[PDB]
């Protein structure tokens, strides 16, 4: 799986999960230092879901081109998982490139009050901790306050793969990352809220980082209770 020193900022890499499901990685700057981030890729027949831009205008171009490249088939929706620009960032490219966009009225309100870019289309059914709505070949889930307040995590039943984005942590994270628009006393019970969802996924994608099993469910919950005690 690439990694941030393996990644140029600017290319976008992508990595088949499961059939008709793939993660895409990029890498960017923030307040001086490299990141990376994953997003996913859903096959919705002969077009594509999009979960979360590459972080950026030109990320997000790159990322386009390179589903073009490597998939051949046409980006028709995207959702966005929260506000922050990791999430947001490109929706502008992505609107004008044909693609829907798509964020709950939390995500787009949160969006536009921080100055971020705004998805254009509302996913209303989601404001209620533990609430579930189908979006084409996905499952949306709103597990509740963590990474923060509008965080959502996606399934793909067919594949088994859950998609935490940022409320879930990669293995190697052994301290909390950045906790500024986090609920942390409410992050382990909205992590319990996706384990009691999505007993059966074979695969978990954190929103940074290397992608595993369902332990990254349970270790994001010890990471951040750890850092609550301390
Ligand atoms: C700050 C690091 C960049 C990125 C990132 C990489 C790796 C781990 C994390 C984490 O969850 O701590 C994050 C994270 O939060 N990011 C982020 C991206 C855009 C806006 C933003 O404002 C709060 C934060
Ligand atoms: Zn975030
Ligand atoms: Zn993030």
């Amino acid at each position: 799986y690439p990694t941030v020193s393996e990644i140029p900022v600017g290319e976008v890499r992508l990595y088949q999960i499961a059939d008709g499901v793939w993660s895409h990685i990029a890498t960017q700057s923030f307040d001086g230092a490299v990141y990376p981030s994953n997003g996913l890729i859903v096959r919705d027949g002969d077009e594509l879901l999009l979960i979360d831009t590459a972080w950026g205008a030109k990320n997000t171009a790159a990322l386009l081109a390179e589903i073009e490249k490597q998939i051949g088939l046409p980006v028709t929706r995207a959702v966005s998982t929260h506000f922050h620009d990791d999430r947001v960032g490109g929706v502008d490219v992505l609107r004008a490139a044909g693609v829907a966009t798509y964020a709950s009225p939390s995500t787009r309100r949160l969006a536009e009050v921080e100055g971020n870019e705004i998805p254009t289309h509302s996913l209303e059914g989601l404001s209620s901790s533990g609430d579930a709505v189908r979006f084409g070949p996905v499952e949306l889930f709103y597990p509740g306050a963590a990474h923060s307040t509008d965080n959502l995590v996606v399934y793909v039943p067919s594949a088994s793969v859950l998609y935490g984005g940022c409320a879930i942590y990669e293995l190697s994270r052994t301290s909390a990352g950045n906790v500024a628009d986090a609920d942390l006393a409410e992050w382990p019970t909205s992590i319990e809220r996706i384990q009691q969802h999505y007993p059966e996924a074979q695969f978990v994608i954190p929103g940074h980082g290397l992608p595993g099993g369902l332990d990254l469910l349970k270790h994001t919950t010890n990471v951040v209770k750890a850092h609550t005690n301390r």
